[PDB]
């Protein structure tokens, strides 16, 4: 709560890959110029997050993860200009400068000041805020919401409208707003088109209901978990298909049943087969494959150039293609105002402590955002 | 010779890979119904027709290659109405049957009449129309244009300016159509930005040629071959860069000199480790790399993904994304207009007969564009 000095709280603390979180008494560090502490008070527990534990998403340790959030401003440090105590607010993982070549771009969002190409797993001064037992804890992406009391640079954080519901508005913290954006902003889907969504989770959902918006007549949902199937029909998809259930190549499966290819493949899954295999669902002369998902560390695909020859175009994407500060207020406004729906979603709620339990639905297939309370 | 019926000429035979052509004497059949048979006037020799003889590209021999060219129509076929005896035409390797879902839509130019995804090396009707000795022989792309005569169905051939200069107005028949195209409709160059082109021959100075005509503030030219600079900065090229004078990789060199990397790349030699070297020399969040140069056949690439996941856009294209009907003709009608120079691109003309030491200019390096004359 009230504050000027450390406060000490509990943490979802990663010490190890592999292993459960601890959460744990951390000690939060008071907001340095420029920089907000903020009272947390739901998280959606997304795949990214899963990623760091596995391995697969390689940041410094020990960590707190956490990425989709929405909290509350608790105090605010000397030279904040954009946000106030007391202030509803959205973390961001990409950060947004607004000074660099990026941020300057009318298109790019990937600021130069993020700290995922490299993470340090720092706040920008270099340094953590975070200290357990005696030993320092590291940031992920300067977010870190898996903690009660969290502190981002201003640059990293976005003022919501205060009448919004924080445990709903989360996911535009992420899982949203990157598969809608993908849609809408990166692909450009346009009306009357074909679709093909490899990865049916919570961002993957979201993209079919960027499809949906961008006005595509067809919304072929592909994911090897049948149970995925109605949630995706519930938001949009036209049909779902079962790779397992073909004796042949889901690529040929996807251009017969679009005769010829797809206009527009997203990959929303992270692996180095489906990436390529949904490049070569869509129309080799005009079709637009974007990658979503986050493959693992330092690993390399192989893919025939001559895919690209023809004509396809092939495109990656952080955060939706979303200006992030611009763009989250702007987003949590257009729900206030009903224009979308998030609780599709939302399979489950957990107090904050059952960490654990949410990740364990999300491996095991039975969730699709499962958010926790604090 | 004007005819009927067939017509002994001429032309050079590619009997087997990795071995010179024969020029020697085949039978020329007159055109069937929505076929047009043309007399020869000027010919490219485009990098295209070497990978032919190399192997690198895979097309069933023995075989007539050429596929930019410029003629007069010597006869037509029955229910041809696009194209009269005398009118001078340059034959589309990528054709534009106006029918199929990649010709009617807007921005597809690759049309499903193709003979290059799955070379048959015959005609619409899956049947021949040159013999040599006594034995059937192949055509290439369905132009084959090393031949003082050849056929092509209807939907390879444009009309154009009565007026316009045969031994010229041939490079828009590929070379300049698909460099210019390349960087004015494909990557769609924009003003002020920093531009990069990989290989300096006809078809790059051509993609330099269209990155000017697109406003682009620095274009920077990459060659192993130091003495094609000069020709570069000629058309267009603002810098020029041989990555065999620096002690660091070419992309670190590229991304210093354009503080953290170019706006547009492009690849024109057709290497699978400088497609690769073309997409990460440019800018992460937004850069734009475009693929121009043909690969080996049925060789893969390996690359990371996470290039894309940034927000780079990767992309190929045949004929620079042209529509091949319709832009020719204008396309044309801009040279009579004095729009562009296809002069400086021009560095020999020799004799058709000479096809050989033409081929020889090229792989030794001296040479860009050598037009062949009948
Ligand atoms: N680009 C960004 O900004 C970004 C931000 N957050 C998450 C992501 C990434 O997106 C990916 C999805 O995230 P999420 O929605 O939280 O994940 P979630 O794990 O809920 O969904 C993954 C889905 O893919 C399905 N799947 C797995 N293997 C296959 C397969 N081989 N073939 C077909 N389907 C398969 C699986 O059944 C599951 O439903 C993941 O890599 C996450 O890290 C990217
Ligand atoms: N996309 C299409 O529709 C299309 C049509 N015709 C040809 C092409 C292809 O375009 C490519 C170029 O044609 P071209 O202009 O006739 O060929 P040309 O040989 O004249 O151009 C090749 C140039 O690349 C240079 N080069 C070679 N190695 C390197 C290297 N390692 N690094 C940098 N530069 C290098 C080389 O010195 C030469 O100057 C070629 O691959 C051809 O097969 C494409
Ligand atoms: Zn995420
Ligand atoms: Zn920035
Ligand atoms: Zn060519
Ligand atoms: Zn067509």
């Amino acid at each position: 709560s009230t504050a000027g000095k450390v406060i000490k709280c509990k943490a979802a603390v990663l010490w190890e890959e592999k292993k459960p979180f601890s959460i744990e008494e951390v000690e939060v560090a008071p907001p340095k110029a420029h920089e907000v502490r903020i009272k947390m008070v739901a998280t959606g527990i997304c795949r990214s997050d899963d990623h760091v534990v596995s391995g697969t998403l390689v940041t410094p340790l020990p960590v707190i993860a956490g990425h989709e959030a929405a909290g509350i401003v608790e105090s605010i440090g000397e030279g904040v200009t954009t946000v106030r105590p007391g202030d509803k607010v959205i973390p961001l993982f990409t950060p947004q400068c607004g000074k660099c070549r990026v941020c300057k771009h009318p298109e790019g969002n990937f600021c130069l000041k993020n700290d995922l190409s490299m993470p340090r797993g720092t706040m920008q001064d270099g340094t953590s805020r975070f200290t357990c037992r005696g030993k320092p804890i590291h940031h992920f992406l300067g977010t870190s919401t898996f903690s009660q009391y969290t502190v981002v640079d201003e640059i990293s954080v976005a003022k919501i409208d205060a009448a919004s519901p924080l445990e709903k508005v989360c996911l535009i913290g992420c899982g949203f707003s990157t598969g809608y954006g993908s849609a809408v902003k990166v692909a450009k889907v346009t009306q009357g088109s074909t679709c093909a969504v490899f990865g049916l989770g919570g961002v993957g959902l979201s993209v079919i209901m960027g499809c949906k918006a961008a006005g595509a007549a067809r919304i072929i949902g592909v994911d090897i978990n049948k149970d995925k199937f109605a949630k995706a029909k519930e938001v949009g998809a036209t049909e779902c298909v079962n790779p397992q259930d073909y004796k042949k190549p889901i690529q040929e499966v996807l251009t017969e049943m679009s005769n010829g290819g797809v206009d527009f493949s997203f990959e929303v899954i992270g692996r180095l087969d489906t990436m390529v295999t949904a490049l070569s669902c869509c129309q080799e002369a005009y079709g637009v494959s974007v990658i979503v998902g986050v493959p693992p560390d330092s690993q390399n695909l192989s893919m025939n150039p001559m895919l690209l020859l023809s004509g396809r175009t092939w495109k990656g994407a952080i955060f939706g293609g979303f200006k992030s500060k611009d763009s989250v207020p702007k987003l949590v406004a257009d729900f206030m105002a009903k224009k979308f729906a998030l609780d599709p979603l939302i399979t489950h709620v957990l107090p904050f402590e059952k960490i654990n339990e949410g990740f364990d639905l999300l491996r095991s297939g039975e969730s699709i955002r499962t958010i926790l309370t604090f």
